[PDB]
């Protein structure tokens, strides 16, 4: 097969959008409220909810990340042709899934952590539980990160996957499903063609089907995250540890 001029333009736009919305040096992380790691009885749920020591830092990180996702989405070919109602629905419903995809670049299989520079910005299972989450979310999240890392995606495939994730016509509340489907089909066809033309074997074997499966896995992680966020919101005064953007997107 062959990538058309339009498909190559779409790829060039998305790579550029990524380069403009992802900092591989994590230079802004020092501006977030500082990470706090204290004694909590070996990860006791009770003391983790009493302290929520990692919540202001990780809420700042997710809020920064939603801002970058918004910036990326604005550059997706066709996204600005949608109504403001469809843009909000797509952005709110995909935000945590795109964050999970984005975070894979800093994820390392050496020690199963997200290494964003200094050991202060090295995140593990323990840090997520220190923000109030339980193993029902962080165990399959780690499983997803490893699974995605083993795909060894080209940057072109990585940007196309995040773009396909955002522009999903099957999100609850979407009005113009037909226009969203036409945008995603253009992106999905660009991806299938890219894999056939540029991805060499063995890595290319059933890669499109594996990428689509990661999108289904992301929906299940989104529902679990949404359940965990509701339980965290029952904790008195925890909203003051969040941000207006995080409260709007997840509330
Ligand atoms: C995806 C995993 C992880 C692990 C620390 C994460 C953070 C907060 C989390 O929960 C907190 C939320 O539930 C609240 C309550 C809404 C705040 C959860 C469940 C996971 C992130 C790691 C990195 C590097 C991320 C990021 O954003 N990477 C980026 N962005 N830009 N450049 N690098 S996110």
């Amino acid at each position: 097969p062959k990538l058309s001029e339009e498909q190559q333009r779409i790829i060039a736009i998305l790579l550029d959008a990524h380069h403009k919305t992802y900092d591989p040096t994590y230079s802004d992380f020092c501006q977030f409220r500082p990470p706090v790691r204290v004694n909590d009885g070996g990860g006791s749920v009770t003391l983790e909810l009493l302290q929520l020591s990692m919540l202001p830092h990780l809420a700042d990180l997710v809020s920064y990340s939603i801002q970058k996702v918004i910036g990326f989405a604005k550059m997706i070919p066709g996204f600005r042709d949608l109504t403001s109602e469809d843009q909000i629905v797509l952005l709110k419903s995909s935000a945590i899934e795109v964050i999970m995809l984005r975070s894979n670049e800093s994820f390392t299989m050496d020690d199963m952590s997200w290494t964003c520079g200094n050991q202060d910005y090295k995140y593990r299972v323990s840090d997520v539980t220190k923000a109030g989450h339980s193993l029902e979310l962080i165990e399959p999240l780690i499983k997803f990160q490893v699974g995605l890392k083993k795909l060894n995606l080209h940057e072109e495939e990585h940007v196309l996957l995040m773009a396909i994730c955002i522009v999903s016509p099957d999100r609850p509340g979407v009005q113009d499903a037909a226009l969203i489907e036409a945008i995603q089909d253009r992106l999905s066809n660009t991806l299938q063609t890219y894999i056939r033309c540029r991805h060499p074997p063995p890595g290319s074997h059933l890669l499109y089907a594996k990428m689509i499966q990661k999108l289904a896995d992301l929906r299940s992680l989104n529902e679990e995250h949404s359940k965990q966020y509701r339980c965290l919101s029952f904790q008195p005064e925890c909203s003051m540890k969040l941000t207006p953007l995080v409260l709007e997107v997840f509330g």
